[PDB]
């Protein structure tokens, strides 16, 4: 079509869709309690990425924003998305290490303040505030990645795919306030088609590679 | 008034509110923890069904949207009411059989995107695109009958009492995706008042009747 | 600003900022399982509540309603804010009975119902309407406060605090209907910046007063 993106669009759409259906068929036979919880959300989780894309491909997800007197292009459903599979992707870390509840629900919580905030700021009509609400989102990532990375014995094969699901965690979510504020959402350096691009790469590395990285491991079982 | 389908919303509203109060008389004095869950939930659900039904009565619960060159009128408060009461159901079958979290996940999970896509059907006003998210849908639907149907040693009388409420499931809940797609939200094969009509009367027997069933077994007991 | 109300926004903003970086630095350290709930909780209600009060002092927050022949500013976010902070709360004093889990779904359940319906009022347009479901909402108050009175053998410290913090809960949200009643939101008998006043107090007491008096206790470790 006529927006440049709907091509990163599609092939986001495409492999959330193929992700699901291989997840999905690796998913048949698990009957370990514990496995099938690794399954159900990293199976889920593209499975609702695969729906957003759609959404954004078919124009559904997206809105028209006034600010800095244009009409910015506002593909909302990008935060419906993670605000769903984020906390699912912090539900696969913390059952890795059998995190306390406070701790899951410290985490879930500042997580949907974190895609919160920044969907309000992705709406804001006043632009300087934008970044006010991307700074506070951003600060809920630090304090995310912080309990991530400095809280969360386990047996080894647990740690071992804690630490590299853990370093993919920090570097991918830390992407994603980058390409915000350098793309259109926010300072317009970057412009909305590579920003997408940009995002549904993040999205289909956290949503599919990420998986494929957990299920890979004999951790997911008990 | 106006509305031709108010009668079956007036209906609708009446029943839920007169199920919501039995079953919160009928709850009272029930002291077993596990019979208590099935209580909740069962009251809630028309307690939720009450308040939306009623927000369509009073026109709150609905929005124009166009397609066909056509302004329809969308009761998207079904949407918010499935959205809520269809987990609760599952979790009522779900605890029934001590269901495995990761599998009620898997359905909670599989749920929302039923009726989020189903949703996004609704509100979509390229008319085509109305039938793909319906497809999307019908698959999470078929997904989610897939495992209660086949996933879902119990005592007998849980046995007996989830065979009963699944084979009620998958008849009243493979309605759905039929009225949808006959009446004025899909293919506008049957009026807007007779599909209201027909999903007030799925939606009392999925929401008192079905709970009428569950809240009549002893397997609710421990 | 030019909203009259500004300064108690602004008020509220900067005291719920306060209460959650105090509760953050407050909580460090805590690594009883039990604690940590009580500190997640905590901390996460004021968290929101920030964000909250800072969208309606930044304007994003509010939206204008017809009713009375008037447009009548509603400050959706702080139907937002009680949407997540009031179950949160709940969940405090669920924890601190060990509430079956039947009883909190039965909680959080009304009180979705509660702040929906409330929500729904703040935006129905039909003048009358909005205390139909001001009526509905209070009802569910008072359903939750009835359990929490007369349903809600503990340590004495446990039973202590919770009587303590279940009056608290009884005064402090039976006003909340009342300040709506006779405020901008319902029959118009104070003005906007008084009934912002009056829900900022309500707020900052029930988010970080609350926490202060839960947070004092030994109940909260096991
Ligand atoms: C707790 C724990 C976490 C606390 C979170 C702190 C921050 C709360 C954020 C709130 C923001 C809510 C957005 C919405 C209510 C705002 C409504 O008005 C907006 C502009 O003023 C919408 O504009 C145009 C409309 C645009 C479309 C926006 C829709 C979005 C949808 C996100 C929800 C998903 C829906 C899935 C339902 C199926
Ligand atoms: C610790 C603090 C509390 C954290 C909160 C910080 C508040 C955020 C600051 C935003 C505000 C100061 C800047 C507002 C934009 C300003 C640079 C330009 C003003 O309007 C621009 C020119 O008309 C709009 O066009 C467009 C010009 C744009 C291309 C330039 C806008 C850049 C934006 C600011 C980016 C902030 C990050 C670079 C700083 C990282 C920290
Ligand atoms: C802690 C940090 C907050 C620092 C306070 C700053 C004060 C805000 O600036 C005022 C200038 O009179 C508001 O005027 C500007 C008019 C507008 C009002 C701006 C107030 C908001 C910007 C409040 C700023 C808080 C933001 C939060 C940033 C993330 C935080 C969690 C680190
Ligand atoms: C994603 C962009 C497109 C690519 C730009 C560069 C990618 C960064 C990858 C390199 C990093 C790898 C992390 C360290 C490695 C070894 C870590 O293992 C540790 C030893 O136990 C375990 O936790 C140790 C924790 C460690 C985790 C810290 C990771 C750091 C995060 C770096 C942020 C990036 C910058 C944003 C990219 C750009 C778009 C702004
Ligand atoms: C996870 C697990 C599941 C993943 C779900 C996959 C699909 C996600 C669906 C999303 C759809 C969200 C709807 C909304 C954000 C769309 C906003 O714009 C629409 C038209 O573009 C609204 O039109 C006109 C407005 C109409 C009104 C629609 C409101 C609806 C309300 C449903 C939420 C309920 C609210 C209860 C709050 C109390
Ligand atoms: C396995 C696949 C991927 C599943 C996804 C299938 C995609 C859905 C197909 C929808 C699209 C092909 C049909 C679009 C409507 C088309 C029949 C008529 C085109 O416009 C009509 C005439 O202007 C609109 O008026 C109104 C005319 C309407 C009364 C007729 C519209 C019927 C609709 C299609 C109904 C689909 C189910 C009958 C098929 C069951 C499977
Ligand atoms: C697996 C199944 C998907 C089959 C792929 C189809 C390809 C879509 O048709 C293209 C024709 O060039 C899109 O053009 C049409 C222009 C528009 C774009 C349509 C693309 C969407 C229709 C993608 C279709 C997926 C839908 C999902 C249906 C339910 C699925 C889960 C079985
Ligand atoms: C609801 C409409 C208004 C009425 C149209 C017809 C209603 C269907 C009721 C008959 C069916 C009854 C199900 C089978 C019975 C015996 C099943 O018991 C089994 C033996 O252990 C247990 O699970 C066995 C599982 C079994 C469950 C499979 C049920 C099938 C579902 C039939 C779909 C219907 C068609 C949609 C109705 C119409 C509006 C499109
Ligand atoms: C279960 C358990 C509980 C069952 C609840 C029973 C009552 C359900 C209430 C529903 C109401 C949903 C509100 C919304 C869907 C209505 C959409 O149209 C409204 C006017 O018709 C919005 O007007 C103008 C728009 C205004 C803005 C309203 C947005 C509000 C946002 C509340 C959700 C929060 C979003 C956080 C996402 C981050
Ligand atoms: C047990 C029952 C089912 C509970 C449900 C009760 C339904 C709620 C009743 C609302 C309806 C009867 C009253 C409608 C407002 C009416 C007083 C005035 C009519 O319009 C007014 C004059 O044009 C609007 O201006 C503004 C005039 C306003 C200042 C006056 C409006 C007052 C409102 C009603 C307040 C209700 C509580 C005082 C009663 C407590 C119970
Ligand atoms: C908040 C307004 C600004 C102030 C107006 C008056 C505040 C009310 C505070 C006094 C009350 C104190 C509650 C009783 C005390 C002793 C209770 O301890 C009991 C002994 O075990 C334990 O549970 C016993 C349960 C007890 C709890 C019942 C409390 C009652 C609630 C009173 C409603 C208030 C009226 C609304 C205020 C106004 C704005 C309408
Ligand atoms: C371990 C196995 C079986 C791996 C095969 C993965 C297949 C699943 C569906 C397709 C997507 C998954 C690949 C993950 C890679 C990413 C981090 C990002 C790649 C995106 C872009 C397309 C090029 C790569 C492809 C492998 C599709
Ligand atoms: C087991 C007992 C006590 C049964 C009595 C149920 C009473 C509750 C409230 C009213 C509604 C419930 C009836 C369930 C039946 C349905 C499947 C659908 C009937 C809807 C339409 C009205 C006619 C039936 C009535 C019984 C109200
Ligand atoms: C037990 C200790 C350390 C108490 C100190 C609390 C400090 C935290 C942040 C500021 C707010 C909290 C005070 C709670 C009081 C309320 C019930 C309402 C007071 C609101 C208005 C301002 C005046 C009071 C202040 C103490 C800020
Ligand atoms: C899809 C899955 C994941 C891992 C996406 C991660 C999303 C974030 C970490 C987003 C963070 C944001 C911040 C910090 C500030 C700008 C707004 C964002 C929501 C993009
Ligand atoms: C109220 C309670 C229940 C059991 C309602 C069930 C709802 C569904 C099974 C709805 C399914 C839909 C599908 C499959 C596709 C069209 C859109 C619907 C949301 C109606
Ligand atoms: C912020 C935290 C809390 C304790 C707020 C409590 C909110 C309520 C008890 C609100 C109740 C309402 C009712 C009963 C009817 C009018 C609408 C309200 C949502 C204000």
């Amino acid at each position: 079509t006529g927006r440049p993106e709907w091509i990163w669009l599609a092939l986001g759409t495409a492999l959330m869709g193929l992700g699901t259906l291989y997840f999905l068929v690796k998913g048949m036979g698990v009957s370990d309690p514990d496995a099938k919880k690794f399954y159900a959300i990293t199976t889920l989780v593209p499975a609702i990425a695969f729906t957003m894309y759609l959404s954004m491909l078919l124009g559904y997800g997206l809105t028209m924003v006034p600010f800095g007197g244009e009409q910015n292009p506002i593909y909302w459903a990008r935060y419906a998305d993670w605000l769903f599979t984020t906390p699912l992707l912090l539900l696969d870390l913390a059952l890795l290490v059998d995190a306390d509840q406070g701790t899951i629900l410290a985490l879930v919580g500042a997580d949907g303040i974190m895609i919160g905030t920044g969907l309000v700021g992705a709406l804001t009509k006043v632009y300087s505030y934008r970044f006010v609400w991307w700074a506070i989102s951003t600060a809920a990532m630090l304090y995310i990645l912080y309990v991530l990375f400095f809280g969360f014995s386990m047996r080894p094969e647990v740690a071992s795919t804690f630490k590299v699901l853990r370093n993919v965690t920090v570097v991918l979510w830390s992407a994603y306030p980058v390409v915000w504020l350098i793309g259109s959402e926010g300072a317009g350096i970057v412009p909305l088609n590579i920003q997408t691009l940009l995002f549904m790469v993040l999205d289909v590395s956290a949503k599919v590679g990420f998986g494929l990285i957990l299920l890979r491991s004999r951790a997911i079982f008990g």
